[PDB]
């Protein structure tokens, strides 16, 4: 029997997998709220394996607390920059994470966020409830359509490719993309042209970061009728610059699944704007996906605690 | 000169086209608010042509008010139920409308509605605003994705196809279509199987009505985890039935672009349910599309005054 600590109540499919392992003795923080460092720094002590969430920061400070005794840390996220991973890939400890399995879902949410923003749905929902809807009106609540539009994707990775793929049949006539290295073969499916950052800001009607670059200079160069979407990290957006551009007309509207910090305080300037949709990082929030993440995180942990190779390391 | 009456302030492109027409005098209800029936009557009096909106119920009372002079009714809409066609046909009056021009934009909204409903965007937006967001939680605000799913399209016409076209790349495994007659030629594009009404409701994960059919019998056969979406007309939904379904968890969620009546009273039951999203009939609401609808409705009218072939005429 081996010591296994899980930081949070995880979706069933991962819990079942771990419950079926006669191999381990699993101790669980039976709560939906993120366990604080104080309880985590006694939780991991003497643990061969730990299953932890995006919330938890695993550092030289917690890795010591665990000691040589820990062989595997499995995290239930594609996101990596919360684990000290070069103190880790350090101690010869093996790391688990959950990529690819959330791709279609996040790219779906990105498009869902994009659509809801440009077609002005939240504002539309509110007018119905507040009494703004009086009749059918020709020029009322008009949005911006994807037909004959130019879309720019900052970060044409596996995730961004899934975005263009979904946007293609919406009558998009031109895809533009930018990044560190140009991707030739994966761009040909949508005929995505590789351009400079200024050019992408200048030409695009919609901009999606699928990766702080996105600041005042970037927002000035954007079309006044353009829509800006970000699903990657919060720290790529300069949030004061975003507020200033949205409030003064430099850009039409913005949609954010990620923010600085997370969560955003309820009294944040961006939340006082009607042309700014904010979501609480729901990119991968579906039953199917959260379950598969759970199970993929569970199998990674077990594979490591035993000695086998992993599905995702 | 031929009198023309416009029941509303229409987009510039159509409004301008009317102004340029030398053989006409354009009189207009200069407002974005709907014209009351009492005023419409005084407005159409001796008018040779009428440009109306789906809001204006052009019936016998109004047709009487106009008189012999009336030759054309051009409506700025694809939907036509607001016109009393039987009596219009009886007087030999020509009718123009606006199909096609709005196919893509309306398809666009339908997918928008679907995506925002199944991924619980409105519920999530409110949760950031009211302090419900405390941390990344692995089971919170979880919705239903379109990957490997089954989609059911009721009334697979031109809009129906356009919805399907856009939904394919979301990794949907099977499509199902329903009508009064099968459409095999124009539906090979998605491998859509033609099924009956009741057989669809049980098999599909997402249903889209595009064109009181949808009632307590209809929502019972649907999956516990299914999303209902309507963008056609209000009449096809039994709204007290839909509420019973959503509240009891018989179906997962619902999103509407149309209701009975329009607008809905702000005190309606449905508007209190978290898992029900209501949009104020905004299918075609984009600057460019409405502006084009406006232009076509104007061209329909002028040709119907001059006795010329109309670009888009209802028979």
């Amino acid at each position: 029997l081996m010591k296994v600590f899980v930081t949070r109540r995880i979706p069933a499919e991962g819990r079942v997998a771990l419950a079926r392992a006669a191999d381990c003795e699993v101790e669980q923080w039976d709560s939906d709220e993120p366990i604080p460092a104080k309880e985590l720094e006694r939780g991991v002590a003497g643990a061969h394996g730990l299953l932890c969430l995006l919330s938890d920061h695993v550092d030289k400070r917690i890795l010591d607390a665990a000691g040589a005794n820990l062989k595997v840390i499995s995290t239930m996220s594609v996101g990596i920059d919360h684990l000290a991973l070069d103190e880790i890939k350090k101690r010869g400890i093996r790391v688990g994470y959950t990529p690819d399995v959330l791709t279609d879902t996040t790219a779906e949410l990105a498009v869902s966020l994009l659509l809801t923003t440009c077609r002005r749905l939240p504002e539309a929902i509110e007018e119905v409830k507040n009494g703004g809807w009086t009749s059918w009106k020709p020029l009322w609540l008009c949005g911006y359509g994807l037909t004959q539009s130019t879309v720019g994707i900052i970060g044409l990775g596996r995730i961004g490719q899934a975005i263009a793929r979904r946007l293609k049949p919406f009558g998009v006539q031109r895809f533009l993309y930018t990044g560190r290295q140009p991707r030739p073969e994966e761009a040909a499916e949508f005929q995505a042209e590789f351009v400079s950052t200024p050019e992408l800001a200048a030409q695009s009607d919609f901009i999606v970061v699928a990766c702080g670059l996105c600041n005042k200079d970037f927002f000035q160069k954007m079309k006044e009728t353009a829509v800006f979407i970000n699903i990657s990290r919060g720290d790529v957006v300069n949030q004061d610059d975003l507020y200033q551009a949205l409030a003064s007309g430099k850009i039409a509207a913005a949609g954010l699944d990620v923010t600085s910090p997370e969560p955003l305080p309820t009294n944040h300037p961006l939340l006082t704007l009607k042309n700014c949709v904010i979501l609480p990082h729901i990119g991968s929030a579906t039953h199917r996906t959260r379950n598969t993440m759970s199970l993929l995180a569970a199998n990674n942990l077990l594979a490591g605690l035993r000695g086998e190779p992993m599905p995702s390391e």
